[PDB]
């Protein structure tokens, strides 16, 4: 009936596809729907760039579930052109390191016009989703600003500087000496409309195998959201993103193992979040209070991920 | 060595090229010129659209004098795409290269820069070889008052919406210059009109291209008082197949599409009007009391023919 998933990045979007294929939602609708998919989507990477508002995780989910995503980039449109970006370069304006594709820009333009006219992000997203018809509710973790910053040592002058996550990841490639993460605005952000209720009324809550520190983690920094998870009746099942990201675990000093990431989220039995923790084939993890089972955890295609989604329901004991 | 031109539309940009060709400015420069071209540019078609500020006449002048216009289409960039517009259409609500200009312009305006300075910043890239002064740094947007067919009410529509959607489809009652009364003349505009050796009104549409410049407080007063001669060019070209058609915007204000009527619209400086001279196309006549009228070729076939057109205006004014 009702399943809620926390997501970020391309992995979160690909996980949602697996849920949809499993329950006949969205593009995979084969007859009358009998379940509802709700995604709580990271806003930590959102940024104003060139006077327009970029919501990468919401867009990636919207584009992916709607059949518009670039299969080889994982972000932005299929058949994208970059003529507006080329002309911005010809004007010599900055930032020159962030790619605003022509098709993509229409999304940013409509979004920005609505937000400046007072529409909250949740409403903008549903307005944009009417065109894409993703077959899932894409809820921004908040309608208020909550942006992940990165504290680095700047290589041009050796000075400490905070840069938005986008500049750290897209411009520096996570290649600069990096000291910590800051979730600027998280404590002052309210849980987005429907977010607490979606976590509270779910039959199960799933954590997509997205980046733990900078995709899922920032969702968990919104005060209302972490409490909903601790207080909800539904089982909470996490998927480990460690199959062998590594850069962001290092910054907060956590090992890059399914065991360490499991204890990063922690056990509901204690002060933590998880009731179950699924890890990849051949991987072993043990958390007291957390049901751990090793299963195939590679999102090869919507069919393989659907099995991944099933593995979580089975461990949660939910039908 | 100082010539000021009021301009709007594609005709205004083509006229500026002729001035540049005559005085060796911009693209037609050989060695450093000793003349200065200043354009006073209509802002009446400017609009916020899709959250960005679109300024059509300033951009047309900037792209044209900067050599960025597509020679075989005559409008817009070379190698222009319309993919963002395609997606805007799919969303149910504007060239891709064009959008870059709007993105840069809007960021500057929202950061406190006035339109005059925004224009100077964009011109560093285009280098049009002319000073492009917005008629005002305040909003003054030309609307058209229609009878709306959903409810039969008078409604003001932005001229650009009227032009594609409502023109010739519903009763059209008047023009309104929204914001004009609260607008001041743009920086350097009054001084450009006052210090010129000659002021030219390009053969743009008189009501909605030149006309709205004249609604900006201060600009009409500068025109009446300047010591420079004021020479207007008629936009009426007779001899077309089927005798052409009447200008639709002149029709809204019930003015005939003749060089005589457009001349009387601007009127004579000797009276309450604006012209010292009025050039009409060969084979055409106008007689207005106080106004020197001469028929000469008035087709902007190429910068060379436009250069001759500009030369005739200096000759009519008696300015070297
Ligand atoms: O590495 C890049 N990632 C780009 N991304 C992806 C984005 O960086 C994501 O924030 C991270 O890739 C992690 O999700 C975009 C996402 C959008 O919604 C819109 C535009 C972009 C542009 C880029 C880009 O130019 N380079
Ligand atoms: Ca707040
Ligand atoms: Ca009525």
């Amino acid at each position: 009936m009702k399943i809620t998933v926390l997501v970020g990045g391309v992995g979160g979007a690909r996980f949602l596809l697996g849920v949809q294929n499993l329950l006949g939602l969205g593009s995979f609708a084969d007859g009358p729907s009998k379940h509802e998919l709700t995604a709580v989507v990271n806003i930590g990477d959102d940024a104003w760039m060139h006077g327009v508002r970029i919501c990468p995780d919401l867009d990636t989910c919207m584009y992916t579930l709607g059949g518009g995503i670039d299969p080889d980039r994982g972000w932005g449109h299929r058949n994208e052109t970059w003529n507006a970006k080329e002309e911005l370069a010809a004007y010599g304006v900055q930032p020159d390191w962030f790619g605003l594709g022509d098709r993509d820009l229409a999304t940013h333009l409509v979004r920005s016009q609505m937000l400046r006219a007072g529409y909250p992000l949740s409403q903008v997203t549903e307005a944009l989703c009417k065109r894409w018809q993703p077959g899932a509710r894409l809820l921004p973790a908040s309608d208020e600003r909550s942006e992940t910053h990165v504290v680095i040592t700047d290589p041009t002058d050796g000075e400490r500087r905070a840069i938005h996550f986008q500049e750290w990841w897209v411009r520096y490639r996570a290649k600069v000496p990096t000291h910590s993460f800051a979730y600027v605005g998280a404590d002052q952000a309210t849980a987005g409309p429907g977010v607490v209720e979606a976590i509270g009324d779910a039959d199960i809550v799933l954590l997509a195998p997205s980046n733990p520190v900078v995709s899922i983690g920032p969702i968990l920094q919104i005060p209302g959201i972490r409490g909903a998870l601790r207080s909800t009746s539904a089982p909470v099942i996490g998927y480990s993103p460690i199959i062998a990201a590594d850069e962001c675990l290092k910054v907060i000093g956590v090992e890059s193992t399914s065991q360490a990431v499991g204890e990063f989220f922690g056990a509901r039995a204690g002060t933590g979040l998880l009731d179950g923790w699924l890890v990849h084939e051949g991987d072993h993890a043990q958390i007291e209070g957390v049901k751990v089972k090793a299963v195939p955890l590679l999102m090869t295609d919507p069919e393989a991920t659907a099995a991944m989604v099933r593995a979580g329901l089975d461990l949660a004991g939910v039908s």
